[PDB]
């Protein structure tokens, strides 16, 4: 299951997307090493959460981003415009 966060930065630079992911990881007390395959596509950063000691999943990541959007925006200096989880065709 791939998670994503769409921002108001475009193109969102690989480093900015990485810092945003480490921001959310800090909120969940998971190491950023639990975030695999981190990518930026256009305005979005996407990532997979691998099995970790906090039992945190991709949905937990989504929920934590929603629940802390304001803190995350102030931390990161950008706007979060959508969060969710991807689907395969």
């Amino acid at each position: 299951a791939r998670g994503y966060i769409v921002t108001d930065r475009d193109p969102l630079r690989p480093e900015e997307g990485r810092r945003l992911v480490e921001d959310v990881a800090r909120l969940l007390q998971v190491p950023s090493s639990a975030f695999a395959d981190v990518e930026v596509l256009g305005p979005a950063v996407t990532f997979k959460v691998s099995a970790n000691v906090q039992n945190v999943t991709t949905e937990d990541v989504e929920k934590a981003t929603v629940d802390n959007k304001d803190k995350l925006e102030e931390t990161s200096g950008l706007k979060i415009l959508q969060t969710g989880v991807g689907s395969k065709s």
